[PDB]
């Protein structure tokens, strides 16, 4: 529900670091 590259369909995922 909430995170920084992650998941497959709702919306985060990843993104730097």
């Amino acid at each position: 529900i909430a995170s920084a590259s992650c998941t497959t369909x709702i919306c985060t995922c990843s993104c730097s670091s």
